[PDB]
């Protein structure tokens, strides 16, 4: 049956409920506190045919780092879960997907030794009410409790938001790779 | 008994009361009108064990300085009075403090002069809704009205919450260290 | 009797009422619609003893823009009424005034020929909500009504809001000299 | 009758006494054991018609250094008492002073907030056995305790007695300014 | 009693064994396969008083990197069970140590996030046996299942013996006090 | 009892006697014929709780070279003997202290191998009568009978006899640390 993992996390900060069916369908069903993670989230389903479920609430008064980044964290820990022993899949992935001017690179490996390479250079400091800076920790964070090895390259942009939801669409793409069943490791 | 300082000024732009017991157990209590600061203010006191208790309002609607300013005003003339003769303390910190890729070493003497020293490089101007000009102001009033000779460091960081977070643990370690009794002064 | 001049003007965009008095006690009865340069007319009052009565009302939804510039032009018309025949006064004025760190020397002359020289580097694009292009337009739009030559030089400055309010009360300083009596030109 | 301010103060290194009248006649009578700082008291009576009673001994063997902070630290507290309440006066000051080709900009501020911007560029390093460090110190220590908002900005200058003389002159005289009564704030 | 973490894994390419008490008294019982690395075990237990017990075979035909890695691996997990739920603890550490003419600041804190700054610079490919690529990658390793902040700085060195050794004892001595009880959070 | 060294030795160019007890309480009783020495020794007896006597005559009709040269010899000698089997202490100091706008990092090792790593940059050739050129020297001294391992770092300053003093302060306040009982070493 479908892989699927699941957290939930309370701390102080924050409320976070993750389901990921790496089986899915793309069905997105994000809402973070956060409109433009959510839209990021929803390209992750729709580009990865991930199912993706994400609740969370918190401090967005601070700001909305802390949410961010416990979401980042809850959806690695669901991705490891849902994963489970690993026998049998891609595990490597790697696919380059543009968004109009902009075009990225992303490169991943199923690992389990964390590490984010990026080298996004995001030229606003908001897209909407989102801190342009929190798209490298989401990665990151998502790297640390998944165990991912993870390279992320800006081949070309201009509009942060197309830099962003490519950046989107090519880590969906080579999650997919990753997570799908090679046909001859059976 | 415990070192506490109290302080309570109205102006016709803001109005702050502060109480600070400086041999607390990191009570943190503190609300500003300025989301992000409350946020600072408490890892005052959980990094320093410090009791701070802080209500300020103001005229955010011009922006957030004049409270800002009168909120570390009050927090360094508390400060002054809670420790009293300075009898028996280390009266010198010095701590370096993480917050993930960010690390800030504070080095600080509670010598009568007022001096700041600060090289922070804050690489954007919002975290939230806080203009990050207002952490130089913070500590610069602070030590103006404490007497404090205080320098703050970027060894590295460029997460802009992480930077300002981690100034603040190093600063509430110093500030424990300096303020702890020294047991050869006795 | 006081040297009082009054200005009301609506377009499509914007509703502006103002009346200055040249003579005045500092009187600061100013509501724009725009926080930061409702605290900045209250410097022009104070620093100055201008008693400076605005009201107005715009399309702050598209941007602060079309209202800080009509504040702006009927500040400098009103003056101008003020000012009448001009006989007697000063005429020139020359001030450096600090907030803290900053430091900005204005110079004027009320010549009947609008110039602005204006070398502000104003750090950061927003204090409050207001966005900092506006100080430059302000003073220019104020020198072309009143056919005033004013010059702005910043000696020294860091934060935004010291660098603006400093200008605003050099400002006020240099119109108090050049519009009062010169007691040998009776 | 005459704003006057007083301290004394003794520690283990230095003993300082200061009398200050801000509505003198420039009488100066000021031995610090230093000869030079004597001279430039003497300079801040007669240029800014201050009455300036200084005695000071200390501890000279080890350098000038001590003696020359409390001689300035105790100067500005005695300034702080004489003001009072600060009522009805003009509280800024503004002043460009030559000693032949040496040329100072003092401005200042009775803002109740230290702040010491400084660039004076002393080409040598004794003037007679007076240490040019510590002009610099002067300044600083005297801002301190009197909560004084200086800028002291060189224009030009080579010779090292011009240089240090012609900035204790336009300070007296911008001080003067600012501790003169404003004619329309009675 | 001791705060003990044991780990024993064996993969395809290596075996280890790992023993720590975090309350120990500098016990010192390392062999790994990899002389250089006994040698910095020895420091890390002597420095830091850890009783430390490892054992490690493996393929070091091929090169000393897969044995590296997987000591290091396995030292950062038992650190994280011996640690338990770190209730009392100190959690940052902070020193700078010397060996010669090398200096070497470590700074962490045992946040549960996975984070190495490093900028050693070691002039010499070899010491000994010892590939001098393989001190960042055991600190790495460490992080990595430790959820360890880690910073590391090179302040001076030219002995690539002594670079490296200093920095274990730097590390050691900030473990140390890290892992210690806070007198005040009992 | 009390750790205390003592020291006496006539040359043809200088007679110096030194004791000191590493278990003080900060007995200042220094006399070298050079004034700023003896304010520095005060510095390391006050701020390292030390108690230091030292007497010395010399040449300084020549320069204070030798008599500086010749105190520190028997300072470190006087260390050394002091110090004793050196069991049971923390052997390793690590402080930085501030005195105003100077700041002063300080590492040292009573490792038995002798080396200084210094790279301040005073200023001004004399501070009073003192050389500083023989700051360097006293420190290179003292680390070469002692046998110390010590690092002394200026990361901020500008005032020579900041400089100096807070590079003394540092030192003596990283040399109690390590000179001190390690409790977990008895
Ligand atoms: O690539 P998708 O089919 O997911 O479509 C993306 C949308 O065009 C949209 O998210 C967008 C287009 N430009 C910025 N954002
Ligand atoms: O170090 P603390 O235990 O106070 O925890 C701090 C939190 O992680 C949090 O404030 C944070 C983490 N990243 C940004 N902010
Ligand atoms: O100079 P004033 O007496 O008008 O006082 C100004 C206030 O201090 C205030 O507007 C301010 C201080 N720092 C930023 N703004
Ligand atoms: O300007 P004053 O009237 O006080 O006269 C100053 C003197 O000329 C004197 O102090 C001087 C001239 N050159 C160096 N020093
Ligand atoms: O600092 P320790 O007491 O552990 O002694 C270290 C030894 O001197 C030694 O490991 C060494 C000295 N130079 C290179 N290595
Ligand atoms: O830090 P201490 O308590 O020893 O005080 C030092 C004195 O302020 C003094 O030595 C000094 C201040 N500025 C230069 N020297
Ligand atoms: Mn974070
Ligand atoms: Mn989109
Ligand atoms: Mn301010
Ligand atoms: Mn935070
Ligand atoms: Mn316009
Ligand atoms: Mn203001
Ligand atoms: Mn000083
Ligand atoms: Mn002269
Ligand atoms: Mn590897
Ligand atoms: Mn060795
Ligand atoms: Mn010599
Ligand atoms: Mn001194």
């Amino acid at each position: 049956s479908a892989r699927i993992g699941e957290v939930k996390r309370e701390t102080k900060q924050t409320n976070v409920s993750v389901k990921i069916n790496l089986d899915g369908h793309g069905v997105s069903d994000s809402s973070t506190g956060i409109p433009f993670l959510d839209h990021m989230l929803d390209q992750l389903a729709s580009h990865g045919l991930f199912d993706v479920h994400v609740r969370a609430t918190g401090d967005t008064h601070i700001d909305d780092h802390h949410t961010n980044e416990d979401v980042a964290l809850a959806i690695g820990t669901a991705l490891l879960k849902a994963l489970g022993e690993r026998k049998g899949i891609n595990r490597f992935g790697d696919f380059t997907a543009p968004l109009d001017e902009a075009l990225i690179h992303v490169s991943l490996d199923l690992s389990g030794r964390p590490y984010l390479g990026y080298n996004l250079e995001i030229p606003t400091q908001r897209v909407g009410t989102y801190d342009t800076q929190l798209v490298e920790h989401f990665f990151q964070s998502l790297v640390n409790t998944s165990g991912m090895t993870l390279h992320i390259r800006q081949l070309a942009g201009k509009n942060s938001h197309h830099i962003i939801e490519a950046t989107f669409k090519a880590f969906a793409r080579a999650l997919r790779q990753a997570t799908e069943s090679d046909p001859r490791r059976g």
